[PDB]
């Protein structure tokens, strides 16, 4: 990565960090916090350190290769919205990117050290993790076994154990913050158990969630 | 975070506070120790750093989700009490904060780091802390199993252990340190078994509590 | 912490400081040589550093209550040495601590760093270690389970062992340096074995310990 | 290896990358993950660094043997085409490098360095480097126990691990991308069980692996 | 500890290296490789660190005290070589050390840092590091429980592990260079068994240890 | 060790350095691979931080010795050719080495450092690591169990295994390049099973290890 006397160093990624994000894709596979973590670990990461991580994972090819696919994607519609002039590269210039070197495949180390910290910057590390994070919930949403509807509190199931797995599966799911919102404000209180459905209809439309795990604690 | 030649310089979070954080939340779940630890290891963190903690822990998300609306109330009432004004940001100046921009949700790292590092300097990192602390506290008040009015001694009971369960659950209730004080002066004493509570009693009630522990220990 | 080109520069207390500490707390519970590790991890801290080792501490609550109270008294005893004069800090100057701004409870991070690093220095952070240390030091007394006046060698103890013991139990002892010296001269050849007892009083008053251990090797 | 004020600096190769490596070739032996992480704990590199990781390797001597033939023949091949010419080498110049001398056995660790750092630099590291992955791709071809042509779907074998199974034996295949794109366009739809297979030829030829991947989930 | 711009800079003794010291007393008790450990992990060490190592050892104490007595002997010596005169300390000087400055139980971390700066500059934590080393190896002699005239070659042992054996119980005596020398010259060839002594014997009495050891391979 | 601003600055052995070798000492022995990480973790190491490696080594002590008898020898090697003139050593100026002081037993660390740091440059460290390599060579040819003559396949060993015990034979003789070269052309295939041996000779004298390993594949 790369970190700012105030100008910006480079640094090569660490072995704890490279060992901590094998870990975690190790045990986690793939959910929402493997991605949070993915994040977590590549503040100011160039695209060779995105990479590294990357091409670090063993097993799980299926998810590399889609992951692959949309960074493709990604990468064509770049090349779609920004197209390449042709010509000679000017004394005290550098070359705009492609796709492909965002995605650090035709790009040297120099030139992402050169993009990143140039003045305007091209920040072609938070693009490619961009790309990256798009993918990666491109997969946690196909590898999400249940669907938001189907998370139903049991009839003795405790209301907070109901709510934990309830905002597990939405976490997971692909919608809008709009949609969330929705299911939210009416799966939530819908699909709970009778006894306790009825006394959060009973507490009304516009109480918290605090409100809510405090009035069926009892249930 | 960012650590202080005399300039304030950021830093990305290391990755053993990352993993010391997960390690800490997947074994101790909500305790008030867990929110020491976390203050801990977010000094002089910046948003960024801090949602970084908080969206790397898995399950719990009914806790989380409590924590995010406790954080939205806390930015709308940051909105109600700090207007922004619109116009246009002058050469040489930065913007004035929303709350979802302390929150770390609409802002980007380059901004946080310009409100930090100004002088006068806008601490939206403590700010945020704050807000998430507080959070923190309601979970820790709703997940506490036990009231302190239930923590009595038992018979064959040993003093000491009686204190450790009397201040351990209450440090764990949310009540001023005027009440505290007041819990401290008449429930220690009087839910002590009446062997113990006789002698403390004896005492007098302007005793320390290492006056208390050492009166009882034979007893 | 913070640690001194000359300039004395602060600094973020570590992860493995911290996971050092609480390790050592879980483990050890409470004996001389967790306050050992207890100066140790805190080397050039501030009171937010020691407030942050004290408040990750799990369990023990009544020692920490202790603690507490000790904090309180000897902030009340700087309060009365040092009595705080109304007015207005001039531009340049900083204002004269309290006893709470020494324990961190009233006062910023910047102004410890401040205390810290003026000329002439303030130096909070060893003051307020010395309260800790001081109230720790009482929990040590108190939870000593054996006095020095009960280690006496078994009558196929090896002298080894019962100088281990003693000694242990000597450094738990809450006793000036000459009335621990009167102990090692008394207690400790009074104390043992008939068999080593005799030879030990036929080597003489003057003896050191290596003579003492050496001479009772055989026995 | 070296690290980028604005100059290169040296540094010694920490212990925990080394210990890093040695477990990763104690516990995975050789796969194409054990290649990213050799590229990813190698990054700025000095020949002497590579050597140091590559005698570091317990066991899989024949491995290694190969791998100094490789390094060998490339090393011959950079001799051929870059002749050294007899002469003194002048003031404020370095001679120009052998294969041997990129190879780290017949140069010293300061004219890696001088190499490195010239302007225009010699990248020795990254040429090395490039040798030494070119033998690990032909130890892993050699060791790869599976083709890519008998990776077949089972009649029960959901398409999720059939898709694992060919993009991991894929991935150590040593054929260029145009013949794995063949591969990826032919096997795969070819060597899925009847039901997922006529159901992926409804699908069409143009569709991506998410599609494949979701359409044939049910089945 | 402080490490050498040209400035010599002070730094906090480090977790691990506590850690390290604390774990290696626990595990191997006192024998030669845990003073090499602590001369190792006490490298530039201020007396507040050497300290602190030596205060964190848990049981062990007979041992701790035989340690404090020595240094107290080393104490008095200096004291008697080197009196301190009385009189104001002039500005721009520091006071000479008495021996309980250079223990550091009577000097702050300003004044060894100020000793050990100076130029001419006066190594307290060095001749503290002499003293600690002295008792240590007074303890290691007094815990050792073999004897090197006892260390026989059995009559079916390797003379491999005889060497070992003897140079195991060699270390921990109490000699000068000369007089392990001579045990070296006449007790190992001695106490042989007759077998490989009657070979080493017709070696010859300027024998290398690898000709001898070569020479009894077979027996 | 001592790491290149461009001024090289001296610094202490790391602890996990100290523990990664003693840990390697434990667990291997002596072998290649140990010498391998010894130079891997001393690189830029003072004398002292060699004997400070050397001497935490528990146990193996007719190693150590073996060891200290050809540093013994190297040094008064050095002593032969390199003869020390008497006189006084002037302003500006540091004597020349012995080969007592190039093992660090003679020669504090101020003179190391100036010796390295020197222009021209005095290697002591390389030299005496020079001298603990060889010496480390010969502990490694004597505890040897097999020699490579003796390297025989199996009647149905695969050809791979056989490979390895070979080369992992090989890596530990004594032999310079060229001899161990006639080894390769001539053991290698002259020891191979019949059914091997055969098809490796039908390959010809100047096959690769590739080709004589994918050729036996099947076999
Ligand atoms: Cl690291
Ligand atoms: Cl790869
Ligand atoms: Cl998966
Ligand atoms: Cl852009
Ligand atoms: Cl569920
Ligand atoms: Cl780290
Ligand atoms: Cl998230
Ligand atoms: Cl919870
Ligand atoms: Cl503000
Ligand atoms: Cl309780
Ligand atoms: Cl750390
Ligand atoms: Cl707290
Ligand atoms: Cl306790
Ligand atoms: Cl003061
Ligand atoms: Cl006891
Ligand atoms: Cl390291
Ligand atoms: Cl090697
Ligand atoms: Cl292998
Ligand atoms: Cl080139
Ligand atoms: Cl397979
Ligand atoms: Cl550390
Ligand atoms: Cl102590
Ligand atoms: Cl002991
Ligand atoms: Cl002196
Ligand atoms: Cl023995
Ligand atoms: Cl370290
Ligand atoms: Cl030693
Ligand atoms: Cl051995
Ligand atoms: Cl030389
Ligand atoms: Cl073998």
């Amino acid at each position: 990565p790369i970190v700012q006397q105030g100008q910006m160093v480079h640094q090569a990624i660490s072995p704890r960090t490279l060992n901590a994000w094998v870990k975690v894709v190790e045990e986690k596979a793939f959910s929402p916090e493997v991605i949070a973590m993915f994040s977590a670990l590549s503040e100011g990461a160039t695209p060779q350190d995105l990479n590294t991580m990357l091409n670090t994972v063993g097993g799980h090819q299926a998810a590399m290769q889609m992951l692959k696919e949309t960074i493709n994607e990604e990468a064509a519609e770049w090349d779609r919205l920004h197209p390449v002039h042709a010509g000679p590269i000017a004394p005290g210039q550098m070359r705009e990117p492609r796709g492909s070197d965002i995605a650090g495949t035709t790009s040297t180390l120099q030139e992402q050290i050169g993009w990143m910290t140039h003045n305007p910057p091209i920040p072609v590390g938070e693009i490619y993790k961009r790309w990256i994070i798009l993918g990666l919930n491109k997969i946690v949403r196909m590898y999400s076994p249940t669907s938001i509807l189907d998370i139903r509190q049991g009839p003795k199931e405790p209301f907070r154990d109901y709510v934990d797995r309830f905002y597990k599966t939405l976490r997971a799911e692909q919608a809008s913050q709009e949609v969330k919102n929705w299911m939210t404000e009416t799966l939530l209180v819908q699909n709970a158990n009778p006894d306790c459905k009825t006394i959060l209809k009973a507490l009304g439309p516009g109480a918290t969630l605090e409100e809510m795990m405090t009035a069926c604690q009892g249930v």
